[PDB]
């Protein structure tokens, strides 16, 4: 509570709302702000990524450290009071939301997640050409990005995770650590790029995982017949599909890729 009578005094100071929107769960302890920070191994060569800077206390840790930090902030009077609060030489702050503004070039993500972002940003980041991310989402989404194969909470993050990412849990955050207190934990999560990717098709993931539960002929008919294929004019080929004996929730990215190829072969998604 040095950090959260700081921040209860930059609130009143400039008058701003308790919990802006569902929640915004801003980040005050000194601990895991500098564990996120040396988990990232910012050092003074590093161009950084935030997402959400609030009042910045993870802001100018970073900033005291790397060349360059770009921070990415939906909250235009959050912008104003950054920068007065502040005088970084080495900081660019870039209204607007994080999943749809242009990122810049960076190797390194250290973040406080937006809860509400967290799987577009997952799924854009995952393309991105980065050497170490460190985010911090809530516990249950963190479980989800490790889940294997086959497990009940394996869904298309996890696929996509495991298809391009190394990723590791460091460390559960309690809730005591955020204003105001989330409902729910959180955890420090590390993403390295895997050394070899698996490049998978989006569409065809996001067909096969509308539905996780299904069979993958099951999956694949519903997805294409909706796109306004003929179903009489497709069965023979999506029976025969690769792995059609699991189910979408137990695919390995190794397998979606062996359907894609098939897919590819037998010109259903070009
Ligand atoms: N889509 C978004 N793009 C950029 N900044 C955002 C977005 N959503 C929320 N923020 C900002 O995120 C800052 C603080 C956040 N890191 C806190 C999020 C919190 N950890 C949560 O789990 O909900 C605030 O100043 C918000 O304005
Ligand atoms: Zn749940
Ligand atoms: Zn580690
Ligand atoms: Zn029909
Ligand atoms: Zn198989």
């Amino acid at each position: 509570s040095k950090m959260r009578d700081r921040l209860f005094f930059l609130l009143s100071k400039y008058g701003i709302r308790p919990r802006d929107s569902i929640g915004q769960h801003f980040l005050i302890i000194e601990d895991v702000i500098e564990k996120a920070i040396e988990t990232a191994n910012v050092n003074e060569n590093d161009v950084i990524l935030e997402v959400g800077p609030g009042l910045g206390f993870l802001t100018d840790e970073l900033a005291k450290r790397a060349k360059k930090v770009y921070t990415i902030e939906i909250d235009q009077k959050i912008i104003e009071i950054l920068k007065k609060e502040y005088s970084w030489n080495n900081v660019k702050i870039i209204q607007g939301d994080a999943v749809r503004v242009e990122w810049p070039k960076f190797n390194k993500v250290v973040s406080n997640i937006p809860a509400k972002i967290s799987s577009p940003f997952t799924f854009k980041l995952l393309k991105t050409d980065f050497e170490r991310a460190v985010v911090m989402y809530q516990l249950e989404f963190a479980l989800r990005m490790v889940a294997k194969p086959g497990s009940r909470n394996y869904s298309r993050l996890s696929l996509m995770a495991q298809a391009l990412g190394n990723v590791e849990i460091v460390m559960k955050i309690g809730k005591g650590a955020f204003y105001p207190r989330p409902k729910v934990d959180s955890a420090l999560v590390l993403i390295e790029p895997r050394k070899d990717k698996i490049v998978l098709n989006e569409n065809l993931v996001k067909a096969l995982f509308q539905h996780r539960r299904k069979t993958v002929p099951r999956a694949l008919k519903d997805s294409i017949h909706m796109l306004g294929v003929s179903k009489d004019e497709i069965r023979g080929i999506i029976n025969n599909v690769p792995h059609s004996n699991k189910r979408v929730f137990q695919l390995y990215p190794e397998e979606v890729k062996d359907i894609e190829e098939y897919l590819k072969k037998h010109g259903i998604i070009s």
